[PDB]
């Protein structure tokens, strides 16, 4: 039986001024801080050891990453940062302000873009000043992985295979895993470790700088879910 | 070799097909004919001056082999050489280790035609306790089982090899690495259609011979501006 | 930029280096003002248009977070970080932990000037059973046991440093990466021995200013163009 | 099986060894003979149960396609495979591709025993251009210059080839991997010189037979507790 680890990072600047964010590569606020750094405490509290720790490459995760490490009296772990952990990305919604976005499209049309599984948002145009397709981080990818919009389905279409190609090798390897990234992303995680149907996943909550941790038995399947 | 150029390299016949039997995951040898067509596409790669920087193959022997006597051939064994199940054959379920003729006389040839190559069909599919099953072959131990394909069709096999194209296989081109893929008609197939951007429809006839070595003159994002077969 | 440029960057004050104590592979924090050190260094690099491909720094906590704050004061946390305990500090012996001052009153002055500067004389062995040996660190429980040391000098040091040179930050820098290397005084030391070139005689008068980024600008054949401080 | 084992490979007879021709970096093929005792040897691995999770083996290709061999006959061609120069076989300097006998003539008798009988001393070096040279191979372009030797004796090949060790063969060991190295004569011996505690006065003297898998038992430490000729 091994145990693996999510934390979803806290606050963000852009939370704080109520914008959607997606792949914009925003900083996390004071309190956004303080939650890394509370979560740290707590893993550290209760004894949990990390072998290697996964990460996404927006800058919010990886600082989250990076303090919980720390305050755990282990940054010495090895770490792995893959867009594939990204944050949903919001195509042209991104940088808009999510009240006035009600306003202009109705809130009915917003309560879609934010609750529906399988709905695209807007997509963001190709070569956008704000566009990923622009940022030196993906300049080693080939164009047509770097998404101009993605809902939670399309999410968990690109985060599966690095639990198939990383995450799961490393578990089923002994490493004593740590995931560190975002709201869409660990919700896409949790969808297929746990079998969560399409109908219920939109609904799970997944708190910003509480540590979960799933047991799992030789085959991966769940045994415990508790959050630290 | 004025642009990036790409790779490609069927294995040659193995000793299933000669006795027509269904292959897929099993992990059969090549024939004595599959060995020379690897030593010839090896040979002619030299001859036109290919050198490769990395080599990507299946986890499956015959095509190991073929990759490993196509560097050898054109003198290049040293190149470092990553082995993946996302470029196995495609997974032929329940048929695997059948004969092919007495399939046909069993469920008809337009049956047969169906499990052969299918976008939305998959073949029966082989009982996950069988002996035979691929969850019990060591070389995927380190995978979930439900990685482990049961039966796949040609789209099931594409969605599982794009992933290595976007990971792995992509960003070496866009490196600067000069790429050797040796792998099946099936997974060669899948990035095709991914590379030369083939529709649904059109990709159920595109043909890749055994034995030849397949070229891509790549541009700086990765589309085709030539294909031939040397 | 124009040229090929390696950025090394020590670092900055330690809470033991205020308190006057030996350090070594001692996982001690940095100071208020090592930490700001770090964060003037990343914006000089961010002002001055410094990008990197890959990082590689030690697995001491005191370089891993001037490594990081680096990075995210000039906008590229993103980027690959590679740690290892090959660039870790010189291991100190049994004098990690020791005040230099009540040092130097029980041994003299000149045996701690040699146990400080001499190239090739170990420090006294810190006992492999004690409570702050590096064999009871978790971080090297993937390494043999004699590789993990009881003391070092610089020459061991540089034994120990100059595979990782070989192996990883040169064939990083000849496939075209810009590299940022966050370590310690005498990693840094050594790495800077081999690439210029100094003699023995003379790398034990070589300093490397904490939290100041070092510049070399390399050829083709990783000889030192230039070498300048931002 | 009971413990951790490690298994070793010396390849078998190449074209050169009947030519009686110091061969050192020279990438020459193994002969009909020593393809020979890499099948017999793959053959007596997988009668005796050995399986394997990762290779390891050198850059030449008489090691590579030993290895490949011995994969294939014990039938678990996918293991991962990792060549590195590091396993090279002893560079011989300016005797490479000349007889022994026309080396007596050149040299003298004594000073060729010294040669190949002396830990510490080297060949005559080979002019960095010359034909025959190392350093115009591509498959060393990755790497900074000067770790392709001119000449070696066996400390200098202790000395590139423990880093592989530290870095590569005992984590895999010390994380439950079950590890095949396929060398040469003089990395096996490099290799356990430093397993075995031998001195610099015992090693030359002790014999690697080529194409016998040779076995090593360790403790959780890497202690040896039992070493054997398959």
């Amino acid at each position: 039986h091994m145990e693996l680890v999510f934390i979803r990072h806290g606050q963000s600047e852009w939370n704080a001024k109520n914008l959607f964010t997606g792949w914009r590569d925003v900083k996390l606020s004071e309190q956004g801080l303080a939650e890394a750094a509370a979560a740290g405490k707590k893993l550290k509290e209760n004894g949990y050891e990390f072998d290697i720790a996964f990460t996404s490459v927006l800058t919010r995760a990886i600082k989250t990453c990076n303090i919980v490490l720390e305050e755990s009296d282990q940054l010495f772990v090895p770490q792995i940062k893959t867009w594939r952990l990204n944050e949903r990305h919001y195509g042209r919604l991104q940088g808009l302000d999510k009240k006035q976005t009600a306003e202009k499209y109705g809130d009915e049309q917003v309560r879609i873009w934010r609750r529906s599984y399988d709905t695209l948002p807007p997509l963001l145009d190709k070569d956008d000043a704000f566009s990923a397709h622009k940022d030196r981080r993906y300049a080693h990818l080939p164009a047509d992985v770097v998404p101009d919009g993605e809902n939670l389905k399309v999410t968990l279409e690109r985060v599966l295979p690095f639990w198939e190609d990383q995450i799961a090798p490393a578990i089923l390897s002994g490493k004593r895993v740590l995931v560190a990234a975002h709201g869409n992303s660990l919700r896409a995680l949790a969808k297929h470790i746990e079998g969560i149907s399409d109908e219920d996943i939109m609904g799970l909550e997944i708190p910003t700088g509480q540590p979960l941790v799933y047991k799992l038995d030789d085959n991966l399947k769940v045994i415990e879910k508790f959050y630290l």
